[PDB]
């Protein structure tokens, strides 16, 4: 039997059906009390939301898996057991694995792919028009985020350089203090004066409002941009861009969202939090997430559901994790200082703060401030 207390942290327009969820658990489980609410402040500062006081974090709380190599080092959340690690190996595909995964270990349970696309109106522009990034913003205004490295970070990747080596676990291996991140710098200079592309910190509200005719965004907002667009909804994975003069695929990342146990827990309530974990990340819980928000499943089996396999929003997904088209988040230590060290840097080649003839200079810093 199961039992205990659980609290749980899931992202704010998500706990109306993560309350679903966790009545499908309680018909199994009826003896787990869980309290549902949303973090303080997002899945995406699960790392500090929980380091500020890990004894009064959330039992289980979702987060992306860049911040799972911090969190394990930090002692924040313990490996799986190998039953835990045996489902979740078996039952989601590789990539999802490997997201939870640091040094040999899994510490989280995954539950969806995230790679960002265009979302575009398609009475602005046709699907000819988005295949490439200058091509699109000559023909509608694409609105964006300079200020946000996940958006714009992956161009070095496109530019051909490396972030924490060959599969993001080497310290020292970011070598995009190069000619090559150089031509990454010069192509975000020059969306500066691009009058297709609008910065905006509400990419979502100028689609909604027809300032803009398409975005980058993640499939956290797949359902609600299909319901702004309605019949002009359409997706595409990301464009080509031109960087030294070539075409080139424009990376995203790729992220896994996952949700961890807090490492407090003890006794009774360890294990109705790991149950309650494996749970909500389970196929049939995966596919009610999907119904609601639309974010794309990681069970193998849910993939294939014809309902995902006729979603354009996942066909786009899938084509984003190939090979070329994006790289996943790399979980070092590291990557919090990461985060908050690239957004000045693209940044400041957008606005100029950073002239091209400090490129090399700033890109050597970077490096050496991120590689502790
Ligand atoms: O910008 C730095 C930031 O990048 C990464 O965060 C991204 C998340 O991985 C990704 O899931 C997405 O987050 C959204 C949530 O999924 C959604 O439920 C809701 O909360 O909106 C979030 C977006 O505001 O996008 C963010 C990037 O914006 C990385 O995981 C972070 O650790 C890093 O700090
Ligand atoms: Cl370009
Ligand atoms: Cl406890």
């Amino acid at each position: 039997n199961v039992s205990g207390s659980v609290k749980l942290w899931v992202d704010t327009t998500q706990v109306p059906y993560y309350k679903k969820i966790v009545a499908n658990f309680n018909k199994k489980y009826p003896d787990v009390k869980v309290k549902v609410t949303q973090s303080p402040n997002g899945s995406a500062n699960a790392k500090t939301d929980v380091g500020k006081d890990p004894a009064k974090a959330a039992d289980v709380f979702e987060v992306a898996n860049d911040q799972l190599g911090s969190m394990a080092e930090a002692g924040y959340i313990n490996p799986l057991s190998p039953d835990a690690t045996k489902a979740v190996k078996n039952n989601n595909v590789a990539v999802a694995s490997e997201g939870v995964t640091w040094k040999g270990k899994m510490f989280a349970y995954p539950f969806a792919e995230q790679a960002q696309t265009i979302y575009y109106n398609k009475s602005k522009l046709t699907a000819d028009d988005v295949k490439t990034w200058d091509g699109l913003t000559a023909k509608g205004v694409l609105a964006t985020d300079f200020t946000n490295a996940y958006n714009f970070y992956p161009v070095f990747l496109s530019a051909g350089t490396q972030l924490y080596g060959k599969t993001g676990e080497t310290v020292k291996g970011t070598d995009v203090n190069s000619a090559k991140g150089e031509q990454a710098m010069a192509w975000f200079a020059q969306q500066k004066s691009n009058k297709g592309v609008m910065q905006t910190s509400n990419a979502l509200n100028q689609l909604k409002s027809g300032k803009a005719a398409a975005i980058l965004d993640g499939p956290w907002n797949s359902a609600n941009i299909k319901k702004i667009l309605g019949k002009n909804f359409a997706v595409a994975p990301y464009p080509t861009i031109k960087l030294d003069g070539k075409d080139v695929q424009m990376q995203a990342f790729l992220g896994i969202e996952t949700f961890a146990v807090n490492s407090h827990a003890s006794g009774s309530n360890q294990k109705a939090a790991a149950t309650l974990a494996s749970f909500i990340t389970n196929k049939e819980s995966q596919l009610i997430v999907y119904d609601h928000s639309g974010q794309i499943p990681v069970d193998k089996t849910a993939q294939k559901s014809s309902k995902v396999a006729s979603d354009p929003v996942a066909g786009a997904v899938m084509t984003m994790a190939k090979p070329g088209n994006s790289t996943l988040m790399p979980k070092m230590p590291q990557m919090a200082t990461f985060w908050n060290d690239a957004a000045p840097l693209i940044n400041g080649a957008y606005t100029g703060s950073i002239p091209a003839s400090q490129y090399s200079t700033k890109l050597d810093t970077f490096v050496k401030n991120i590689s502790k």
